[PDB]
């Protein structure tokens, strides 16, 4: 018995993100990564957006809603806006910031590092 929802606040946005960086690359335009529900905080889920630049209007493509309300979502971001432009190319695709999950019940803190880059920094002695 290992019902852990701790590691599925992880492991569904390290994998919000990389599901979103295919769905820029295959329009060649770039999408809004909003949080659910737009003037609070990211604390009750993800949602992909598109803007349909032939009908001005927001298309939602994807929808992540935590269904555990014991996870406080607190984006460290260094943007006071909540929108993570998702560009449609593999290396310009990167916003600076890092969800900080907290469990004011039972003081956890969980820190995802949106460290999506596979170059390794190969230099020195």
């Amino acid at each position: 018995i290992q019902n852990n929802e701790r590691e599925t606040l992880v492991n569904s946005i390290k994998t919000a993100i990389q599901y979103s960086k295919i769905q820029a690359i295959h329009l060649g335009h770039p999408i809004y990564l909003l949080p659910f529900g737009s003037n609070e905080n990211w604390s009750r889920g993800m949602v992909l957006a598109k803007l349909n630049q032939t009908t001005n209007k927001t298309e939602l493509i994807h929808q992540w809603q935590w269904s555990s309300n014991s996870w406080n979502i607190n984006w460290k971001g260094v943007d006071s806006n909540h929108r993570i432009i998702i560009s449609n190319i593999p290396n310009r695709a990167m916003s600076n910031g890092k969800f900080i999950l907290n469990n004011k019940r039972t003081n956890e803190k969980v820190v995802v590092t949106l460290n999506r880059l596979g170059r390794v920094r190969v230099g020195g002695n």
